[PDB]
């Protein structure tokens, strides 16, 4: 089912956002067409991190992931970071070549700081080019304001309703704020 | 002088492609109004590194920095990363205020990145927002084509001559991509 024009969509937990300091903990993917029509949804992998990371997370981590369930979900999980990069890539694979798809979703320069450091060989999976929603919802803030006020935030507190909303953030743009 | 929306276009060049193990050694500005609209131009410097980081570079940036002169220009300047960081601040600082603009330009991500290893004062300046052309060059080759290839872009390896391409690249998509 591989085709050179199908994005790969993803969204990242981490125990902070400094890749020198803190892991992943939470990875999802998506897989669209070049027109934002789900191809199918990898795993949603909690990844396994030992009690020393997990007590290392500063206050605002450790109550959000600790309330969400991610902790506990880390602390059970079998899956290593290698595990789940193989696991993310198995699935990417028969949707995607490697190096066609840029990274897709919302602040992702911060997962590919991440992926650089902790999942390098899926970081080069991905052409190494972003497409970042935000771009557009930059863009739209100066030049088409009522297009970026208009959108409506969804639930996202879990993995793939994340995705889903930011692939939904940019058909908003793609129907309102592109000519096509 | 300043004012909060106007944009800082940058473009670097580095000794490799890992921002935390390689080195920065050009560095351009230019500041636009928030309507791509040239303000005015930032220097261009060159960056001493010690002559085994220049040796040390793979094949392919000793041919092109080879060829381009800047290794030549890195290995005759005397100015240190910490003062083309300054010199850039002095200057942008003219233009747009603290925390104001996002850092634009083609595939920003990689540049941020080094400049917040590199130069974290220059990259503190800019807003947290990337605003990426080559998003929309990729939503264009995919959504519309025939805008991807209405672009003349000269092969221009100037430092100057890449930011203000990446300036006329991000007005062609306003004028034939977009809809205001
Ligand atoms: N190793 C390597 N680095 C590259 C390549 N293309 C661009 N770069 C890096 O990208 C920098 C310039 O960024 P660009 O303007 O090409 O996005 C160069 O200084 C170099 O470090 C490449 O094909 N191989």
């Amino acid at each position: 089912m591989q085709n050179p024009q199908n994005l790969i969509w993803i969204a990242l937990e981490m125990t902070g956002l400094d890749p020198d300091r803190d892991v992943i903990i939470e990875m999802a993917t998506i897989v669209t067409d070049s027109d934002l029509n789900t191809l199918a949804e990898g795993p949603v992998i909690a990844i396994h991190q030992p009690e020393e990371i997990l007590a290392g997370m500063d206050e605002w981590n450790t109550r959000q992931h600790g309330q969400s369930g991610l902790t506990q979900r880390v602390r059970e999980s079998t899956v290593s970071m290698a595990e789940a990069e193989a696991q993310t890539l198995a699935f990417l694979e028969q949707w995607v070549p490697k190096r066609s798809s840029p990274i897709c979703g919302n602040s992702i320069c911060q997962d590919r700081r991440f992926l650089y450091r902790h999942m390098p060989r899926l970081e080069g999976y991905f052409h190494y080019r972003n497409l970042d929603v935000s771009t557009l919802k930059e863009l739209a803030a100066r030049w088409a304001p009522q297009v970026r006020e208009s959108f409506k935030k969804g639930n996202t507190h879990l993995a793939l309703d994340d995705i889903r909303e930011s692939i939904a953030e940019l058909r908003h743009y793609r129907d309102h704020f592109i000519k096509l």
